[PDB]
């Protein structure tokens, strides 16, 4: 029914299922807007293709002929299915608009379903080469993170009562390499000329002049040809051909809407903004540069996701929450951070 | 059946599932209220779409020609189809109420889904933007509040036998920043608007004769433009209209009634009171200063969030019964806290 | 539904399980590439099959035969049938094209189906014969990897404040034995042999003139031979062969790119490259030899499994960590690795 | 759909599935072999069952009779239904390839899964009296090795800084005995025999003219027997039976190539090769004798299953990649056995 489709395509987590491993134990690996992105380009002609053919909204069968009275049931039938697969061969049928306009009629869901498979590859592709590397690398800085913050704690705990910059040499790094971000706007880049291209072919079908379902058909192929009781043509309509046109122009507004955000999303450097690392600069045993800014290369993507999964983490929380209360500066940073007592 | 999507939709946890991650354990995320409204203006569209195409309440297909009785089945039936498709066809179709009710009528379970999505767009862009913050800021709110009851209950213990306000420098901290007030705001709003046009839109399709349903149909564009055997035009009637104006109407009460829910909740200062950071004033390690009302700021928003998931919280419910206690005026609050022993 | 076989097919982990079991935690068994070669390869024709067939797609019966208007209702079935199972029969039926596109046309379904099983044989052989070994011999090697790591950092430790190259030895005489490569290779061979006999089928089905789908049929065989109110023959239609055509079209196009990605596959010396081993060479306690490269052995394929399932191994991203900082050169190797107290 | 029953049958653990209990914890109990010629010869008579009368390649009902353009529907359904009940009457119908083909292409169904229920019979009675007996020993055998290993280990390590072979006895105690392997072998020969059967049957199937299939009918007994306006007799054609045929051949084909398979393990041992056991014989603790092979006895049968399910054993992994680190024999065994520390 519809509204069963609605909950499982809109009301559910389609495509929105954190992965099933013990690797990625509360890793998002995907930023937020791009999850939405792929689950609207995705989950969108997908319910579009449901939806066209409920069993509500449709009549019953795709295609009619009108057969003759004298013609019965069954002969019926056969003209209908014989003009549905003739819709393919131009000779049988004559239409004004052309025999395009009848195959897409045909196959608009085929059409739908492979937007959404070629939407969906470049979101796999990315899950599949790209992902683990920045999983692992973000757990081990995750990590490190705590373990600094656990270490400048305990020294200042012990002045109340190594030392290496490893995770910031290890940022530096990832400065200069820039293959993951070239998969990110290669991948981005695909999914924005599949939804141009979805645009394109939906315009296309919507300007349709909406008689170009109807088109006349003719058995007259094989004994038939010279038979002289079956009328030399025959008046097809596809139905649903409305219903197509009404659901792809629902789903090219949609995608125009989309297109902007995936044009922002490719401009990784802009988003790249509110430095999540600048909190940790307060303390004694993280050294005081954040040097994240500015550049084509994977280390604004890592500031990125830091900056979507960084929530997770006790102690930037810690450091949050005393960045806050430093606005008012009433108190002071070490004092705020030994009270708190946040080790884990 | 009609008891299973009664049983799915109301008597069910239809979106009433907690988020299904171990990052909010117990954390509603949202208001009661607020759950309420999406649940009904969601889930009441989606019930009348399902109940409207019933097994039982229809009788069968949606649209019916009454072709001559010289026609035969299919050919009956290819006008029907004919004229379920050409409904949107407007030289087909010659109706007295016009087109757009024919429209309406054949896509009233359309725009019902696209009533309810549009109103659970707020609701997800608020748990997937601004719902991660507040689930941070307000575990670490609570944990907060445990440490330092553990610690006013340990100094008590001691006494029979840092300090610093972190918490309450946080709120105020929060009292500036509106961020998330003004996107709580944002979507309430919309969900209003959307809820007002849909209104609109179930008030004017019931406003309907009731007989607009009911159109004249010609299939006689083509070959058969200038058949004989054809009659000029048909009678047709679109089934289960009477039954989309009941539940439309049905569904219009519904939300007339929700929306000054929607109101009261657009004016959060005022939802804001019965202090519940009050009963912690008491304690001795806890500055006495609520310093949270008459303000368009997130710290209203935060003081509801609190009221509405602090029952979970130990030391909470410990400080309400000393203060209920207090009422009676017999005892101590200090002796009580001592006697209790609620460490954890 | 179309959408219902996309999510099964293609949104699901439709063989992407990992196995089912706890003797393989974690580890994949399986490349990327070959996981992804073998998904589509088996999917991708179990997906044409279920949508060829769709209740949208699919118009009704797979063949009508257009019986006279004087038949009734079950003597066209009984024609439509008897021509249905005498596409074999080719005494029956006389075709222009023959009778072998009559059975492709029929059989299409049964043919994609043996050539996805056909596909799914080497992955499956591979699974359960070749699997278990490498699976064992590699999380000896992670063990002692691992171990490796942890007595190393032991000892920088104690400097701060046996010694055999087992696994060096393991990979050496892997070097020797070539069982396990000579396996791979054998699948991946006839994976590709079977990829090339199915793009011929492919091609070949799709090449048809369209009007093969059209067979003229008699049912004249037995007391009905010399009947007279039978006419001599019937036009039958194979409905659906359009739809088999294009999807064999689109099946072809996947297999031929397909190909050249299991030609790569079988090249694995090339793939060889990007030395895992390289990282663990700055431990005092492993030898300074990789001696891994530039072999039809067994070695290259382990060099393969663990360059893909390695990045599981804290040690290894330790390890990868400090190469990526010693890029720059500012520090030392055994210091960041003391630093990093990395060992579990 | 087809694709679907792929999936059950092939695709998925159709009869892989281990025992689920914890008696038999990782355990196998069957041979690799014996387990693919049991899948095989089980779900290919399913699956063949399954796609004869898939709603894609089955046009309808299994049978049309023709009957007069005179008589009604339900006459014509009487008449089909009752030739139908009526092939195994033999006076109601004639057919020149007499009426057993008419029986065999009836309840060819039923055949495949009486054949598909006595290959799966021998594998259950195997798994239901002598795999609990071979387990046991199994689990004890294992446990004797993994206690035998750690010992030495202990010794070897006690150096640097009872005695008994009860394994060793045991293994002989069961050369003598052979209940095991002659009921292994009693079940293989049944299968055999009843895969030979079922070639034979498929065989003789797939040898009918093919127009067996078309039977002439006679409604004429009763009152109807001397009734005038039915016809003497009706063109019955039994429809699928082409495909029944082309699944018979098919069947055909692969048990023919698997009988092969189950002759050469009826000779277990040829089979018992690649000595387990010996990778043992260098520990001080165990005795340096193998006494396993040239027997048809349990103890080759014991010898296959270990060679299959000690992959899992932890000291036979250490040993065995001491053995082939000793191929180059640049160091001492002892020495890497100490070196190990794969105690546990
Ligand atoms: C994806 C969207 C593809 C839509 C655009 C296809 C480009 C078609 C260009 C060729 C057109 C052509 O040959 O001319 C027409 C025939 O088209 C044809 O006969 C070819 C029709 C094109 C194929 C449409 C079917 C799409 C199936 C998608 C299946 C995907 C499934 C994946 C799981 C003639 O007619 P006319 O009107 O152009 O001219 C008639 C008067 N001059
Ligand atoms: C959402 C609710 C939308 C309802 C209001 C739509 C505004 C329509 C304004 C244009 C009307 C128009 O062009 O005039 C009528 C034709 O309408 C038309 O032909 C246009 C019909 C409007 C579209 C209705 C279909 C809604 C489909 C929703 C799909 C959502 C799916 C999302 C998953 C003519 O006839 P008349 O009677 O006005 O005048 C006849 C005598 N002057
Ligand atoms: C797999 C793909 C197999 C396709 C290629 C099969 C090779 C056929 C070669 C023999 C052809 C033959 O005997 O000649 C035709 C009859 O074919 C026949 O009567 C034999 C038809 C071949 C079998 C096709 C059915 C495939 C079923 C697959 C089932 C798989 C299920 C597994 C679960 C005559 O006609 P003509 O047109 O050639 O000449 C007519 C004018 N000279
Ligand atoms: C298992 C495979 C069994 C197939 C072989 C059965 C042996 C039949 C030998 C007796 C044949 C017989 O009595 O002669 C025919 C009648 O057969 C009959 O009337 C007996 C038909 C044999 C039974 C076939 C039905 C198998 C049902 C399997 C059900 C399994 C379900 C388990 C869950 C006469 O006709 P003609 O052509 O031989 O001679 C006609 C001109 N002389
Ligand atoms: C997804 C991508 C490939 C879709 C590309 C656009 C498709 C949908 C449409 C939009 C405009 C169309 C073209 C418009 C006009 C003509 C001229 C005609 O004589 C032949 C077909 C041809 C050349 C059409 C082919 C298909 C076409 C290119
Ligand atoms: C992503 C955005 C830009 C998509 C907007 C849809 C545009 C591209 C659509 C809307 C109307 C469409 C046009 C409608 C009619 C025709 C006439 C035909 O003979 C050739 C194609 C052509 C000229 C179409 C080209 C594509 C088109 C211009
Ligand atoms: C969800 C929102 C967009 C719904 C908006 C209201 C819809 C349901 C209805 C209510 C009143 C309607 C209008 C009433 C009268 C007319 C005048 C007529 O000559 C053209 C249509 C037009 C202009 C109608 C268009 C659709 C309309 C605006
Ligand atoms: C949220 C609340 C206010 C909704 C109450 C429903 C109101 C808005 C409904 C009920 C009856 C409706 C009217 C019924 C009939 C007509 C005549 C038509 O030619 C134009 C629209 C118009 C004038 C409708 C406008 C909307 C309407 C006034
Ligand atoms: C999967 C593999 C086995 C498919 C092999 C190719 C199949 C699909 C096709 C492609 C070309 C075909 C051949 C083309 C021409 C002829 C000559 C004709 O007089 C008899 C059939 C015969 C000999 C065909 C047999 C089937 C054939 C070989
Ligand atoms: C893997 C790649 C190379 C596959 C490409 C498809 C090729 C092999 C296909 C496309 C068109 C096909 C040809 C189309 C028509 C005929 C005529 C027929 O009487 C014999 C087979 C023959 C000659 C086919 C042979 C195979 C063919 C050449
Ligand atoms: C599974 C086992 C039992 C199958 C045994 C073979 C079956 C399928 C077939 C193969 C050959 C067949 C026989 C061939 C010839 C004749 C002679 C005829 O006048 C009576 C039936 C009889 C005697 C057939 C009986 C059934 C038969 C034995
Ligand atoms: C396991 C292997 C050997 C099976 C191979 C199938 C063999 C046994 C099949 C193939 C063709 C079959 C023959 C086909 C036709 C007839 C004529 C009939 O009047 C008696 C049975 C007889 C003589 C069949 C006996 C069995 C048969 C020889
Ligand atoms: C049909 O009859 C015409 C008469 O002109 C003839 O040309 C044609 O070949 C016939 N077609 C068939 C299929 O017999
Ligand atoms: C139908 O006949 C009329 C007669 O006036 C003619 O004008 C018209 O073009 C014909 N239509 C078709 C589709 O042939
Ligand atoms: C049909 O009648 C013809 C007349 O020539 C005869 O040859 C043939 O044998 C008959 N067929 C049957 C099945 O009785
Ligand atoms: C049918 O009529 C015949 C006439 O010869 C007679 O012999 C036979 O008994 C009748 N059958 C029945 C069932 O009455």
């Amino acid at each position: 029914a519809i509204a069963q489709l609605a909950t499982e395509y809109v009301f559910s987590d389609f495509l929105l299922k954190e992965p099933t491993e013990p690797k990625f134990k509360g890793l998002r690996l995907e930023l937020a807007v791009d999850k939405m992105v792929t689950c609207i380009a995705v989950g969108l002609p997908l319910l579009l293709i449901s939806l066209a053919f409920a069993q509500e909204i449709s009549i019953g069968t795709q295609i009619s002929c009108f057969s003759p009275s004298s013609f019965s049931w069954r002969q019926a039938a056969f003209v209908d299915s014989y003009c549905w697969a003739a819709v393919q061969q131009k000779n049988s049928l004559q239409s004004e608009s052309g025999n395009l306009p009848l195959w897409l009629h045909k196959f608009f869901p085929y059409i739908l379903l492979l937007f959404a498979i070629l939407l969906y590859l470049p979101p796999l592709f990315w899950r599949f080469a790209a992902a683990p590397h920045i999983c692992s690398d973000l757990k081990f800085i995750m990590e490190e993170l705590d373990k600094v913050y656990n270490r400048a704690i305990k020294a200042a705990k012990s002045a109340r009562d190594f030392k290496y910059p490893i995770v910031e040499q290890y940022l530096k790094t990832k400065k200069n390499s820039n293959n993951l971000i070239i998969k990110y706007i290669s991948c981005r880049l695909l999914t924005l000329i599949i939804i141009l291209l979805a645009c394109i072919y939906l315009g296309y079908y919507f300007s349709l002049s909406s008689l170009s379902d109807e088109f006349v058909c003719s058995i007259k192929s094989g004994i038939l040809r010279n038979d002289s009781t079956v009328p030399d043509q025959f008046q097809c309509k596809l139905i649903a051909v409305g219903i197509f046109q009404l659901l792809s122009v629902i789903n090219l507004v949609v995608y125009v809407l989309l297109a902007p955000v995936v044009v922002y999303t490719l401009f990784v450097p802009f988003r790249q903004k509110t430095d999540v690392l600048k909190v940790y600069e307060i303390l004694p045993t993280f050294d005081v540069l954040h040097f994240k800014s500015e550049g084509y290369n994977d280390l604004s993507l890592y500031n990125l996701f830091l900056e979507e999964n960084i929530s997770e983490v006790k102690s930037y929380k810690c450091l949050k929450v005393l960045e806050n209360i430093k606005s008012s500066g009433q108190g002071i940073d070490p004092m705020l951070l030994l009270t708190n007592l946040g080790m884990i």
